[PDB]
């Protein structure tokens, strides 16, 4: 279902979480197969904001809520796989691919993602995943700007 | 360029803090040449390139080849990085880099979050990541072929 890219890291420290934050990221990593936007956003600090980069970023935990509350009505998180994992300066960053699936449509996508989060005491303030749209939107038959 | 309001402003915020981040800034002043010749210097042989909305290139000679016909359509203007940071052999830039479309004119401020693999301070992988739809509705230019 994911396989494994070519250019993987073969030093198994990149593959895991090696501090506190990375292991919260991690876990929230594994919270996104929920598709539920009242669990995730327990993740989150009051103060916070949430990009996908090819859309318009949401400010505050409720806009934030709000936001991860369409996209599950639009589509499911089936599985997520994060290759590379490391952190400076309070960011943490992730290399990985997410399954994709258009609930009005059936069709599905392995979507390559780099992403930026900033935890502060333990709490999401800030997550920025880039990626590619269009791909995706043709994968699934479902035009992802409106 | 102007800075993202959840841009650090901290002093340190992409700076490099090791040898390895030393090195991807080196690299990221050098884009601006819109020079593959000077560029694949950085890379080692076993190595690899891919703008993550096209196809990847393997082994030096591909990048190179990439690389070249990447600058003969388009001038990279400017790149600011705001953010680096690395762990385990891996350097991470969330940066803005300016592109100009040749063929057209026109610039795009291209927002990018990418990371390098280095080895004993070359380039063993190169991913940047970014929406290219946004990039060629903006420059006129079908970025797919
Ligand atoms: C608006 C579509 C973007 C959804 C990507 C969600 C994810 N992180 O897998
Ligand atoms: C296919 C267009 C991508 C060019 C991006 C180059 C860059 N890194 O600024």
């Amino acid at each position: 279902k994911i396989e494994q890219p070519r250019w993987a890291s073969k030093d198994s420290a990149a593959g895991a979480a090696s501090t506190p934050d990375e292991k919260i990221v991690l876990e929230f990593m594994d919270a996104l197969t929920s598709n539920d936007a009242a669990k995730l956003i327990e993740y989150f600090a009051e103060d916070t904001m949430y990009q996908n980069m090819p859309l318009p970023p949401a400010y505050g935990r409720d806009a934030v809520e709000q936001t991860l509350a369409g996209l599950f009505t639009v589509m499911s998180i089936d599985a997520v796989e994060t290759f590379h994992i490391g952190s400076s300066n309070g960011l943490v960053y992730t290399e990985r691919v997410d399954v994709l699936r258009a609930l009005p449509t059936g069709k599905s996508y392995n979507l390559s993602i780099l992403g930026v989060f900033q935890l502060t005491e333990g709490k999401i303030t800030g997550w920025r995943d880039y990626f590619d749209l269009r791909e995706f939107e043709e994968a699934v038959d479902l035009p992802l700007r409106g």
